């Protein structure tokens, strides 16, 4: 022993509350709590500000080099990138691509005037698209095109301005909820989604992707589903008209994947700074518009395209105020699953580097981005699908770098629209394809959590199989209640352990988990590694009984028969203990004569009125038998809620109490010692 | 100090690990798991059978007396109280009274053959007639009356078989339900419901059939409900259509309502032997057919009453095999919501004197009376409405006490239609007030949750409101995942605390409960009650940076402010901890040299990957700091799963373990101490 020499007494519990006395307990009365507020002061409205608009720091605090060369090379990458992201997710969205590219413009700039994180592309994400066909499906009639007069062999210009007006309306209706929802600031639900959550969520993202690009790779045209099976459906669909189609698509799709593939050799193989510092794909796009217009093979197997693109921009307008009222369901599960995916994304690249991100300021900032879309006759988007990560790679310090981006794209869009008018539709899906495989390769942790724990495989698992088959939103909701119920199933199955102890120390071990560790006479310790909680409640006494060995009931049905095979030849004026009535007869079963039982509570975060009763039945029971009970632990809310449930009489039950495992050990030596007379 | 003195030397973890060794973890391998079936193995049948047939041990141990006594004066009490209660039931069932004694008979027959409990007089539970009319309605057309060919001024008598086929078929869908739930083993389920979860579940049970009675007290002929304000809309319309309809009706209610008060004083005062030993009500029955027959007041106002009572009984007859593809939902619903009243009753009698009862045993119990009562031209029943609370006060110790009434109900209505063939629908209905009364008076639970907890509150009341206004079946399952959402939401919102040292002791408590605790230098403690899941995790940190005060972030910024402001005049070859790299400068802050901090886990259930990487992250960050930190309670668990995690690389994060938290504190003493050079 170098140190920790103790000698003190022994402390039950009313040692402890003679030996103290409490402090004060001072709080902040009625009407304390809000004199900040209500006048002039400058330092609240300056924070207030600062916290909402992070652009405070922003220009009068920046670099002249660094800074530059990464927002610009940032910007221009994330660019290059989601500009095939955007065309592909209005195509899914059944779009013009020019409200992808409004997605792809305005509401970057609403968030470069809005929100705290750095390290963000901001853009429309798939499933957002998804639901998007979903509605236009769903509340959007497809095969009834309604003649206005013109009756063109594709009149459906006024169907598709349709589904630009219903997701017009949604978007805008997920924009003031998330609005709505930031106002009231909303942290808690960002931190009830787990990692294995984001993480087996954006694998069943990406998993629908890819149905939907490997279905618009070819052009059949099928039905577009959102139930059980939804993805089943549409992939069988797409299998049951697939032969002898296109081939000119799976051969530009191929040999675009090729050419990915060999800028991905290109571009891992080295790092360097003349040709590209960064790993680019518009070359791509240079050879599509190379092969559809001078080689000219659209013709050579009359294969279809993009078609044309609207040039020039659009001037605002709000959504119809009188038909929110049957899409209303549709419309808040939207904005739920945006929010979610957003605030996701958010967490998982705030918790980078040294820098923290409030939610909430994000909330509003997407909230007004989206209704601001909406008003500006475009659909709302999301945090990334994948770009964000590639703005990681590229070191996107600031926000400026979108700005700078998304700037970029709108004077391409209106400065040029014919270099571009003719790109199939399989370039853009090659692309998504590309991104998806990098964003999903990293998407084995099976093994990590498979070495790491059963629960986290149940977790991830059983979110990956909700999200993919039922309802992305559907999926979302069932994967949180359900990691809610691992949460319970974990503290609901605990570790029962019964200590022993370390000789000639204080310490108490779990006997089956060593050899060194000794056991102590007449004595029992069960340690419990949960709550006792309502449900958690009444298996832990059983477990009790198990462990420990000593059935009480089982004890009195003994001695009953013993006895009678022995036979044939002032306030609460009650004791909390009873004794033995055996006459010690050789009809005793070889049963240990261990006398007390000892319960550690130092493990045992709460307590409740059920756990109360369980807890009384258990030691007037035990009592009744004639053998003690005491509790390890009486710190201060097992006492306090043990006290306020109709508990104590004020009786010896106070004596029960332990601070300390092993003082309680040493109190029950002592009153054995002192039983012996 | 009268004992515990303990001199024993200092253990972080590795003092006891180089002190320990593992023993062996023996388990139970591969197929060593079913070696005790597949035999004929008599004990093992035996015990099988002793626990799905619990009269083996009811004619064999049976007493002469005491028993008869006790079982014959609870048979004929429950069943004199129950009959006017399942005439009610049908009634409500809007079906002919013969039902409601087929229920009252036959399930009470199969009880008495199947289910361990003993104080319990299984009965027509009201909600599920209530559910009974909701089909009746809903799925079944109430004002298409189809003309058969005979055109009746009421021809509903087809209506009424088809309700009667309706519910034969659903309580033959829930009993087959209940009998499948039963094989296989649950009793989870059951503990997942709480005790106010019951408690207030049954007050809406008592004030739902309170509306109906008050309906069906006077004949006014309105819509049945059963969604949102289902019971408002009903009561909304009965009154809107209450004025001078019906007088006779409120006038006998009234008197017999007096005249069962009256009984109750008679009863109340005294408890003799000669009168009744047991509190009746048949005199009513009396009193209401000698009114009706001899003073014959039934012209007197042109008032209605039950009608006629077919006199005998049916054969078997199985529900048509292909009707139940659109009643699924429905059968599902009420097979859910059966078996939660049910198995809640029956715990909340089993719990009661010396007796267990296994409920997966109950619930195969249930789903045979069901399946066998469908079977046998009979609705489905449950366990009470009020009268077991009856049973319990008539001390019916074994189940021949239900056997003996449902025979004396069966003799009544055999040998007897007349008597009572003429007796109003008003009578009923004051004896089920009167029992609602008196098992709703005790359900003034509000004020004992309040001096006991907020959460009993939260959980009782929103029990009662989603249970009362919405569906009793959506009410429970909401109110099971709200008492769930409540367990989350106290394990994440703990009460953080900071312990301080009783002098001289190894104590530690909070400072700010008591004045006589002290605190150590340069040594912070932080205390949590709650485990660290995913959710309750940054906020941990956020509480810890508070509590403490020390933001570690808020350090960094002022060291290097204060250093700008005094310029201007081999495998892991890593330091798990950094020092201080100010020079010792006049510009410090006027912050107080604490240089170690430590977390209590002691109380720490147990961990997880979110929460792995929040202490990593937060340990990293104050070693760089140059603040040391240390972990007390290195047990298992949070070993086990910390090692599991890629949190070491065998570095001295193992030293920052301690087994005690007093030993954290020497530990902490001795490192400053040899700091000193």
């Amino acid at each position: 022993t170098q140190r920790y020499y103790v000698e003190r007494p022994i402390f039950s519990h009313p040692v402890l509350q003679e030996r103290l006395h409490k402090k004060d307990k001072i709080s902040e009365s009625i009407g304390d709590k809000l004199k900040q507020a209500f006048t002039c002061t400058p330092k609240k409205i300056r924070n207030i500000i600062y916290m909402f608009l992070p652009i405070t720091k922003w220009l009068p605090a920046y670099r002249f080099k660094e800074y530059v060369l990464g927002d610009i090379v940032s910007g221009i990458s994330t660019g290059v990138l989601q500009l095939p992201q955007g065309l592909a997710f209005a195509m899914l969205a059944a779009v013009p691509p020019v409200f992808g590219l409004y997605s792809s413009f305005y509401p970057v700039i609403m968030y470069c005037f809005f929100g705290t994180s750095r390290h963000i592309s901001i853009g429309p994400f798939a499933v957002i698209s998804l639901m998007i066909g979903g509605v236009a499906v769903r509340l959007v009639p497809d095969d009834i095109v309604i003649p206005g007069g013109v009756n063109a062999t594709n009149s459906t210009e006024a169907r598709d301005a349709l589904r630009v007006k219903v997701a017009m309306s949604v978007t805008l209706l997920t924009g003031i909820i998330q609005f709505c929802l930031g106002v009231c600031r909303f942290g808690f639900v960002a931190i009830y989604l787990t990692e294995p959550l984001v993480r087996g969520f954006t694998t069943a993202a990406a998993v629908h992707v890819f149905t939907s690009m490997l279905k618009y790779l070819f052009g059949v045209k099928t039905k577009r589903y959102s139930g059980i099976f939804s993805v089943v459906y549409s992939t069988v669909a797409v299998l049951q008209n697939v032969k002898n189609l296109n081939v000119c698509s799976l051969g530009v799709g191929l040999m675009v994947f090729g050419l990915l593939l060999g800028g991905k050799e290109f571009n891992e193989r080295f790092k360097e700074k003349l040709p590209a510092p960064i790993p680019l794909e518009f070359f791509a796009v240079v050879m599509g518009t190379g092969i559809s217009a001078g080689f000219s093979l659209h013709e050579s197997y009359n294969v279809d395209v993009v078609g044309t693109l609207p040039l020039g921009l659009l001037p605002p307008a709000n959504p119809d105020t009188s038909l929110f009222h049957l899409v209303y369901v549709d419309a808040i599960a939207i904005a739920i699953v945006g929010f979610s995916v957003t605030i996701s994304m958010a967490k998982t690249l705030a918790n980078k580097h040294g820098y923290q991100v409030d939610g909430n300021q994000e909330l509003i900032a997407l909230g007004l981005c989206n209704s601001t879309g909406s008003l500006f006759q475009t659909f709302a988007i999301s945090c990334s699908l994948s770009r964000s990560l590639v703005q990681e790679g590229t070191g996107g310090k600031t926000q400026l770098a979108g700005c700078l981006a998304s700037l970029m794209i709108l004077l391409v869009i209106l400065a040029t629209g014919f270099l571009f008018e003719s790109l199939p539709q399989a370039v853009l899906s090659a692309i998504v394809i590309v991104n998806l495989k990098g964003m999903f390769m990293q998407f084995s942790d099976l093994p990590f959590f498979w070495r790491t724990s059963k629960i986290e495989l149940t977790i991830w698992l059983t979110t990956f199989v909700s999200s993919l088959f039922l309802g992305l939103d559907y999926g979302l909701i069932t994967a949180v209640i359900i990691a809610l119920m691992t949460v319970i199933y974990r503290t609901q199955s605990p570790s029962y352990i019964v200590l022993g102890q370390l000789p000639d120390t204080d310490v108490y071990i779990d006997i089956d988990a060593y050899e060194e560790v000794k056991e102590v006479p007449g004595i029992k310790i069960f340690q419990i590694n949960a709550p006792i909680y309502y449900a958690n409640s009444d298996l832990y006494s059983s477990a009790l009984k198990r462990k420990t060995g000593v059935n009480p009931a089982f004890i009195l049905g003994a001695r009953r028969k013993a006895m009678k095979k022995y036979a044939k030849e002032k306030y609460p004026p009650i004791v909390t203990k009873s004794t033995l009535p055996e006459e010690l007869q050789r009809f005793m079963p070889p049963g240990d004569n261990v006398h007390t039982i000892i319960l550690d509570f130092t493990q045992v975060n709460f307590m409740d009125s059920v756990g109360v009763k369980t807890l009384a039945g258990i030691v007037k029971e035990y009592g009744d038998v004639g053998i003690y009970v005491y509790l390890a632990g009486c710190s201060a809310q097992v006492v306090s809620d043990l006290t306020q449930n109709q508990f104590f009489e004020n009786p010896a039950l106070l004596d029960l109490l332990f601070h300390s495992i092993h003082d309680a050990v040493l109190g029950s030596q002592v009153r054995e010692a002192l039983a012996e007379q």
